[PDB]
């Protein structure tokens, strides 16, 4: 499974990791990553895992790469949908998007996303149990998406079935078949509000302009299909690590509790803490980036989770402080791609948190469960079994 080293590649920069199977996977995956910053592990380091590919360990290196998308492309952004694998452009459809899931959108969905998450924490509260990825977190980004997109809720199921089996597939479909019945879906709804728009997302990017020309079908048929995909694994499993931190430390979670004004904060520190995207970029040319000869085409994963966790950027990088004056991070990534749901998803997560912590305080992991987490680009949580005393909550 260990590609031969190139000729390029000095072997005292080999370290054999694996990014879907870390060796300290059962420790956490945060804490199965963080064997990359090490003291013995450089800067920057190459894997003969997966075909073979550069790691940056370290969020200078990181942010600099990101930064500098002339030698770093896009075209290949994963090892081994618009605008993610492409600069006049993108900052047009950049644009388009922040019309769309903005901060003005966001404010003015805010309380749609608290209705939401009142009726499903009060759907599962009287069970005093539930699985929480399941039960909450996967239902909630989907529905969050309708809402923005003007969607009909009988819809959810096969747009739920169809962005499941683009990243999670029980084989019925390929990628290519569960994108194209994606579009399949998109296309006309992009038609009839070209025509006839209202408010909401597909109607003004169905409405934008790129190059003095209206946006092609083609166009907005992958920029729909990436702000549906963006927001749903990374929501749901980001969700899902900051509630088996919360169930885990009590501490933590009184705090919040008895200053429930310190949840923005929180959010931040635990969107630090428990980052979870790695994607990466592929070499335009050869280049020498800090001492190292890269050469044209080479493939480097620069994992947006490890930035915040280098203990260079923050102090005791794998402890929780709510109160951190500055929460260093790269958790919605950096420079030309930065997410652009960055401001939906921290609305998610803090009302989620408010809306949780009011109605139902006092939560643990049901015991004898051992939380397992998965890796990947986007890494996970596989399940988040919970319980709690109904007598303790608070009804609607
Ligand atoms: C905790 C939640 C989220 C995290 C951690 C996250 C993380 C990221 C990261 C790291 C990138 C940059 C990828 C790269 O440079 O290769 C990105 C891009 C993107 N995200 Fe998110 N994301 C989240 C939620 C969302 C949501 C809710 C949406 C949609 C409403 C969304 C839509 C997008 C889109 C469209 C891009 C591509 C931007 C571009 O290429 O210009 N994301 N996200």
């Amino acid at each position: 499974n260990l590609a031969p080293l190139p000729p390029h590649v000095p072997e005292h920069l080999v370290f054999d990791f694996d990014m879907y199977n870390p060796s300290n996977l059962s420790a956490g995956v945060q804490e199965a990553w963080a064997v990359l910053q090490e003291s013995n592990v450089p800067d920057l380091v190459w894997t003969r895992c997966n075909g073979g590919h550069w790691i940056a360990t370290r969020g200078q290196l990181i942010r600099e790469a990101y930064e500098d998308y002339r030698h770093f492309s896009s075209e290949c952004p994963f090892i081994p949908f618009i605008p993610t694998s492409m600069p006049p452009e993108q900052r047009q459809f950049r644009a388009l998007a922040n019309q769309v899931v903005g901060m003005p959108v966001v404010d003015k969905l805010e309380n749609r996303i608290q209705e939401l998450a009142c009726s499903l924490i009060e759907s599962l509260r009287p069970q005093g149990q539930c699985n929480f990825t399941e039960d909450y977190a996967e239902p909630f980004p989907i529905r969050i998406f309708m809402l923005l997109a003007g969607l009909p809720e009988e819809d959810i199921p096969h747009l739920k079935y169809l962005t499941d089996q683009m990243t999670r597939p029980d084989g019925s479909m390929t990628f290519a078949e569960a994108k194209e019945a994606l579009y399949d879906y998109l296309i006309p709804i992009i038609e009839q509000r070209r025509q006839k728009p209202g408010t909401d997302a597909i109607s003004i990017v169905a409405n934008g302009q790129v190059n003095g020309r209206p946006i092609t079908s083609d166009e907005a048929k992958r920029m729909c299909g990436l702000l549906l995909v963006g927001g749903l694994d990374t929501v749901v499993n980001f969700l899902s690590f900051s509630m088996e931190f919360l169930a885990k430390s009590p501490e933590h979670r009184q705090e919040l509790i008895e200053r429930p004004e310190r949840i923005p904060a929180a959010c931040e520190e635990l969107l630090r803490r428990f980052s979870l995207v790695a994607d990466g970029r592929i070499l335009t040319s050869d280049y020498e980036f800090h001492g190292v000869q890269l050469k044209k085409g080479d493939q480097i994963l620069l994992p947006q989770m490890l930035s915040g966790l280098d203990e260079r950027e923050n102090a005791a990088p794998m402890h929780v402080d709510f109160s951190r004056q500055k929460v260093s991070h790269t958790t919605f990534g950096h420079g030309s791609h930065l997410c652009l749901g960055q401001h939906l998803a921290r609305r998610e997560i803090i009302v989620t948190l408010k809306e949780w912590l009011t109605r139902i305080p006092d939560f643990s992991i049901a015991p004898g469960a051992q939380i397992q987490h998965k890796s990947g680009i986007v890494s996970g949580v596989q399940a988040l079994p919970l319980v709690w005393d109904p007598a303790t909550t608070k009804a609607v």
